[PDB]
């Protein structure tokens, strides 16, 4: 039936600044929080707000000399520590921005919060959209991503959890999670992404794991263009299929908004419909789901993505008309929740499809 979700947000994220031209826009979390305060959803769910990730928390993955750069670096100190920036990738895709560290605290407190939540019997979805982060590595920084709050979130739900099912929707391969995860069977993650010239340059369908984690990486690599019939045709037969073979009894949810139609960045046609309709499938499930953000760079579409991904995992029926919020400009010209999808040709033909998709359930007979 319907089920109890809360939600996490900091008033403060929206003010976190990567610098003139970046792509990532933490202001994007405030006007998701803004729109779906405005659609009346929090009378039905529980927001609540993070605390800052400690030192000892982030520690549970990343280094200790990581981590301690991580809290001294500063826009003011960033000229004595030109080699430290180099060894863990700090400079042009992840910056040394004002409050870096505070950010970072605030992006993984929500999803460690929200795992505690789940473990506790207390909610049935918890969702972060400041989280999200699966680029970043044990000791290093990577594609906008510092620290790795959905690998948190994962060893917090391993507590509990004898498997854990990571299934990840941004437009860009998880690598950082894939390759914490690489080794164990305990956590099977799946993603769906562009692969061809195109950050970070991993996820090929014929990376499936390593050692004891053999058969427990699953990787969708998809072409320009991809379509609403084209990833829903997929996407629901692969999740069935590993909710049977693997049987995982927590699910992390990572919801990246790149792969929406007309993103900065992205390169997909899917509308937010279509992109909704994975968080609707996985939600059939009936599993504790942890629902994370990542990410989307046409802001507008990324608020509308994630206010409408809040209402499904209510079961709440929102209006198509936007309701009148603070970034209602940013709507224009419709002031519609929904999206259309471009003309862009889905170089995805329906062969290559079901041809990737047999090739995975061939990797998935062998759990
Ligand atoms: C949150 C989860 C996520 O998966 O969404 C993150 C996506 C991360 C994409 C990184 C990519 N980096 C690479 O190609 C680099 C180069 N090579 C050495 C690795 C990337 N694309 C686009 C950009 C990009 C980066 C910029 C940095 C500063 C200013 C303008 C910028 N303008 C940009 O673009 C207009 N940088
Ligand atoms: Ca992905
Ligand atoms: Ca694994
Ligand atoms: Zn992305």
């Amino acid at each position: 039936g319907k089920k109890k979700v809360c939600y996490y947000y900091d008033g403060d994220i929206g003010n976190y600044y990567y610098g003139q031209g970046h792509p990532m826009k933490p202001h994007r979390i405030r006007m998701t929080h803004n729109l779906l305060l405005n659609y009346g959803l929090y009378r039905k769910m529980e927001i609540y707000r993070p605390h800052k990730a400690t030192a000892e928390e982030m520690t549970k993955y990343h280094s200790d000399e990581y981590i301690k750069f991580l809290r001294s670096i500063r826009p003011d100190n960033m000229s004595e520590y030109s080699k430290q920036m180099q060894r863990f990738n700090v400079g042009e895709d992840c910056p040394v921005f004002d409050g870096l560290f505070e950010f970072c605290q605030l992006s993984t407190g929500g999803s460690v919060a929200g795992a505690v939540k789940l473990n506790r019997q207390q909610t049935d979805m918890a969702v972060n959209w400041a989280g999200g982060l699966h680029h970043a590595k044990k000791s290093e920084a990577s594609g906008f991503c510092y620290v790795n709050d959905i690998v948190l979130a994962i060893l917090e739900l391993l507590k509990y959890h004898q498997r854990v099912l990571y299934i990840d929707i941004d437009i860009h391969h998880g690598d950082g999670v894939e390759e914490a995860f690489y080794t164990t069977d305990r956590v099977m993650t799946v993603s769906f992404h562009k692969y061809g010239e195109y950050f970070p340059g991993t996820g090929d369908l014929r990376d499936i794991g390593a050692g004891k984690g053999k058969y427990y990486a699953v990787n969708f690599p998809m072409r320009d263009g991809i379509d609403d019939e084209s990833y829903g045709q997929i996407f629901k037969p692969i999740i069935s299929k590993v909710m049977e073979m693997y049987q995982p009894s927590a699910v992390v949810l990572q919801c990246g908004a790149d792969s929406l139609s007309g993103d900065r960045l992205g390169c997909f046609n899917l509308t937010v419909k279509g992109h909704a309709k994975c968080v609707e499938v996985v939600k059939t499930f009936n599993l504790p789901l942890l629902m994370l953000g990542g990410g989307g760079y046409t802001i507008r579409n990324v608020a509308r993505c994630w206010t409408y991904e809040t209402a499904v995992a209510l079961d709440c029926e929102i209006p198509n008309e936007l309701p009148y919020n603070d970034y209602f400009e940013y709507f224009g010209p419709d002031f519609k929740l929904h999206i259309s999808p471009s003309n862009m040709t889905n170089q995805n033909t329906p062969e290559y499809m079901e041809k990737i998709k047999q090739r995975l359930f061939e990797n998935l007979r062998m759990l």
